[PDB]
């Protein structure tokens, strides 16, 4: 019994769509939904999507308010659509998926994921919702998350963090670590062994290991001494070189976080979306060092050290493929005389 | 139980809002309402009003589909709002009135016209709706239309024509001639003696008298001979003078209609709204004669002849006030040697 | 090697997309594409679709410029997408189908219809394009049109008319009558026996039989006499009754065409799309007779007479199902004393 | 002698509308007003209102630049319109009122508040403007503010703070505490005894009493000990419970301010407007505790303690009505064994 | 070989336009350019200019990514257009100039600055680009910047700072100090002796001299004592007077920076553009002191002290003209009894 005024009533009275009965007067102008409160219009939703305003408003109101996988993880697993929920992409302020199943009459391709239209699409299933583990078992393509064991199904432990209403966090009052399962053409696939990105911000970066605590506290030459990193080009790769017009390295988020405490810099997010590897046009404010495409990855420093220390350094240039967030990331490894020159997430 | 999807269901299934239950999926883009019909969007309403798209859509769906007074008549009588209906202005493709009573939650100032908010406004009442003659009796300010007698109330016979879904016509299968009543501060007013404009189109003009039949069939000098119009400047005023750069006269719609059969002309309606007197920037295609503001009135030729023949012609210039469509229309009368030079609906 | 400036170059220089090389400067404002011609912007395309302006522009430039099936026929046959072409819906000024195959990078779901994404969709194939009869043979779901015989495939003769650049016509210099074939899950279907709508306009209606020539020339009571139509309510159904406030019958386009020569009327197309049965809110200008939902079908009068004369008239009300344009159209048959009262394409 | 170019001249040259003579070239595109400065367009005003761009621009330029009552106070007193000024709502970036009196030709319902149209509306009068105390005396409905005594009129001391150009503050160089007067139907009404909200921000919260200084400095169990708050559920109500998936209590702004210093949290203002009680969808970043509708009020902790300590605690659940900012706020009081379980501003 | 999809490919893959070959699917909706990434639209550019969206997108992608003169300097020198580059105005998010030369087909007035159309316009030339010093020599009107000497041309040393991707800085890894040259009507003009504004922010203000270090550390009466500023009204002019309703003085950015550390204030930038003298509507949050037009200049305190100490103080009021950023700034000097009362950048 869906309607614009009923979705708006739910937004005004419940903070989101809660299936409540009622209507509030709504007015649509430009790409913004308004409601009349004591004679005047009050903005409820500014549409930043490529969907019609009322359709985007309904999808946002029907967004999942439970901790869910980060959009980069769902994308890396090939999720096309979600079963009976909307995964809201908070970075893009838009639905993570084009179509829906049992959510909105305008975007729905089906009411239930068991409809033959869904068979070729990778449907996201949530084991926390009743019947969705069974729906995953009968779906030809899909990705399932659960809080515990699924009889017979071999699990893949996902990252510790999940997104709750746009806030990435490692849950204390809620579970954020899920078991992951994937199926392609009716067959359960073996999810690869993988590292996970840490999903930290540059402004509120917090070290998550003793190595990371030492990197941020210690000076460059003494940290490299303590962790036996001589010859691995951490000076260029992690710390960054701000001496020439073109900024050198600076590919690990922790390096950007360290630099940020001393002097500010501009990071232009020219493809603003959640992704395992991010690309920024960086301009260092202090020196004027800059780089058009500086690929940045947020790995735990211990994981990055483990990755770089497990490479054969006897070749000038090669592609090193590492599974991170379930996807294969290609790193360009440059060496000279058995020592690393640079190691960066390869720009395709 | 109003909603956008329910108004749209009524539009799609009943042609207008009929109070039916149901919903159809709707999408709003730009200022247009669309509905999904077998996978594709079909336009239902393009907003040409200054109201929000969804609000205009609802008001148009809730328009009065019965023959109603033309907007120029309602305006001339000072109608501010209508009781429990929407008068759709088809010349502007917008609601004739700013607010509503018992129609739409966004535009409603009241649910019933008996609310004290309505007392200072001239409410339009329709005797054809049960209880509205009584509502008019208790309203402080109002305009009432009826098909027959109202006990005690002295009627004012309105024009023969009414607007049915934007089509002005003299009804054969429906009654279009109404009795009119008006109240100002609780007192039933004596509506003045009035002429009525004929509301005819230039393209499909039809004569409504023998004088009008003769005007369109006979040549200029023989019509003026037959009707003793010598010295009344019908050559300039009605027929029009296309000999100089500035078009002479041409203020009566019948004259424009006659000219139209021989050669076409451009009429720029720069204030496109329903009004007793219309103003056009006219460019005659055959001669190139033109005039920025050519005021045009559609009076029955017999009425215009009666008006001009009842004027004292012994003064160079004066204002002749005529009650047309219940309003006072000032005309400018120009004379010389006891004969008319020009007579036009005055530009203020 | 697709681009906005290249599509625009093709539009400006070839009238449509012809695969030519070149670019013209383009500017996009509002929902309109402009091109600079000697210092000033000239409109090329105004987007009336729900797609992004540049995407709609490309699809319209890449429209099929050959006579193709009318959108109502494709819809009735369940066509979801077209193979390597765009069917432009000129009644909606939008693409007939949501997605494309080998046409535009933004709307493409595949490059070739042989991709497994297309298997569950009914793909439209054009025998006039090389290899498309073979593509239809290997497609699981599809609709095929041809100019002649396909070995082994039993044909279904389609209507005489086809749409050429939005102009429906029976071709003299081009073939417009196609053989139709359909497959559901790999099985060649037996297309039902069907009547066809004539797709005529009200303004330029032309009779296509002696019965139709007689209907338009003869008076009501003598036509009904000549064709033994006494007791079939053609007076109400076809001719129309303009005596009461609610317009009676008027469900056959030929009747609207006949009425149109005597007096004009307003037809509000509230669901403006190509369909076998059309619904209009009609207001007769001469009488003021009106009806919110007047279903109108354009059948050849001989076909309508054959349909109504082949019905059992011994029941008050029943649903009469007729295959028209390959689809099942429900009609409502109302009888009394063995005679027809009304027979109209049923409003669901 | 109003004009768009004259309002723009005043904005460019005086920072607001100052009644100066002159014009600057203006261009309107989208919903933004621009001015040409040395060959290029410079944004003057981005319209975020539901009014036409030029109308909103004029109202914003004509905004009151003196300390005025906060919009929540005016709303709580039922103010419909202001006399000869615009109260700009900085939180909504729109005029606080639909219409004006003597301000803008597009929004004006009258030029002077003495016009009969204003009689039924509660007009806001400013005693600091000459003649407005007299206008209030003759107005049927209205709200008056003054800096001192009005002969015969019994005053209501308002809050210490007022809004100056969107900045809420307790004035040192200007008076921000006003006397308030209200009239309904020609009769001066007795304004109730009321508490006042403190209007503080979460990010720049400052304690305004020794109790508040102790709440922010002291730990939970020692503050409750010092102020004899045992059994009043301040642990749940003020401090907040972040242990379960649903966040417990957290209804006093000071509690949110204390929590904010330790760890951040998201507050979704889903009805973004000035109001005595605010509703937020809160997501605690540290724990993942969340609540869809967390009603938040900014009372001085001493006032909240006085309110909760003056309640009978011998009932399971009841509505406690408290006058705050002149309006009656309903609080839901939940008790068990003579002790408080929760006390929150009741969600209607 | 320019195209929208090629500019977008360059933005996605290089961070800006780099002349690379390739295309990415693009969609334009509203005034925003999007690209499809794994099924969903990702925003590439939100148009805030008065140019068409695709044109602004191309100009922004083709922006100069090298340290360039700040827009205020180019404006002060009368620059109309740039040679074969786009100077992006980051404060206005728009191109600094209306037209281009050899950049975009929509905005280009010429391909090379040697075309007679450019002769009357002051073209900006960059000596760092090959052939541009020669182009300047043959241009009738122009402004040239270089890193070193130009044979025969007498240089003007510009400011230390330049804008790199919107970041104003004094370069360490890149040169930001340029030599400036100007030509009017084929004749090299002598650039005047000039002071330079420091281009500092209020939030991240840093002292650039011992006098500035002392101003920020020392109290008002002791700083004035140390620098012999008694009688120069620094208390009013630089420190600001927040005691009356109208804020006194506060015309030097360093004064606003000092005040900012103690208490916050609102600065309304009503003409948001880069300029030597800025105008703000300031509201002090602590006191409620305010001023509609507070002209603010960021001079090094030593330079401002030198300017004010080099004035004759024996007149009530006079205009003091000082060349700053190459332009003549008029200062209003008010004196009494041989002492300064106020000294502010005169509001024209
Ligand atoms: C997360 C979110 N909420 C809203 C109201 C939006 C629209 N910009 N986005
Ligand atoms: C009379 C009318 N019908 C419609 C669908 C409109 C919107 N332009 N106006
Ligand atoms: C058939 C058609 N041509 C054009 C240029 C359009 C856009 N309204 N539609
Ligand atoms: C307070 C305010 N000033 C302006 C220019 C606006 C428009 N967003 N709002
Ligand atoms: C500097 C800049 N980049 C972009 C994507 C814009 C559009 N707002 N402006």
């Amino acid at each position: 019994a869906m309607s614009l005024e009923n979705v708006a009533f739910n937004v005004v009275n419940k903070g989101h769509f809660d299936g409540q009965q009622g209507e509030v007067p709504v007015s649509i102008i430009n790409n913004t939904v308004y409601t009349k409160v004591d004679g005047v219009d009050v903005e409820l939703f500014e549409n930043k999507t490529t969907l019609p305003v009322n359709v985007a408003f309904e999808l946002w109101a029907k967004r999942n308010i439970k901790p869910v996988p980060e959009v980069k993880i769902l994308n890396n697993l090939g999720v096309d659509i979600a079963a009976n929920t909307v995964i809201w992409d908070y970075k893009r302020d838009a639905p993570a998926h084009i179509s829906t199943i049992g959510v909105c009459s305008m975007t729905d391709i089906a009411k239930k994921p068991t409809e033959t239209i869904c068979a070729p699409l990778t449907v996201f299933f949530d084991g926390r919702v009743d019947g969705q583990v069974d729906l995953f078992r009968n779906a030809r393509n899909g990705v399932l998350i659960t809080e515990g064991s699924v009889k017979g199904l071999q699990p893949s432990v996902g990252p510790k963090q999940a997104s709750l209403n746009g806030v990435t966090l490692i849950g204390e009052a809620v579970k954020t670590q899920f078991n992951y399962y994937k199926k392609v053409d009716g067959v359960v696939q073996q999810l690869p062994e993988t590292y996970f990105t840490q999903s930290r911000n540059l402004q509120e970066f917090k070290p998550r290991s003793q190595m990371e605590i030492d990197f941020l506290e210690l000076a460059m030459d003494e940290f490299i001494e303590r962790y036996k990193l001589e010859g691995y080009a951490f000076e260029h790769i992690v710390y960054g070189d701000f001496s020439h017009s073109q900024l050198g390295g600076l590919h690990l988020l922790i390096g950007l976080a360290k630099r940020f405490k001393e002097s500010p810099f501009e990071l232009e997010d020219f493809i603003p979306m959640d992704s395992t590897v991010k690309n920024y046009f960086i301009t260092d404010a202090q020196t004027g060092s800059s780089k058009c495409v500086c690929s940045v990855i947020d790995l735990l420093l211990d994981d990055f050290v483990e990755i770089i220390k497990s490479q054969d350094l006897s070749v000038v240039s090669k592609v090193v493929k590492v599974t991170i967030d379930y996807t294969e990331i290609s790193f360009m490894l440059w060496c000279k005389d058995g020592h690393v020159e640079t190691f960066y997430p390869k720009l395709q």
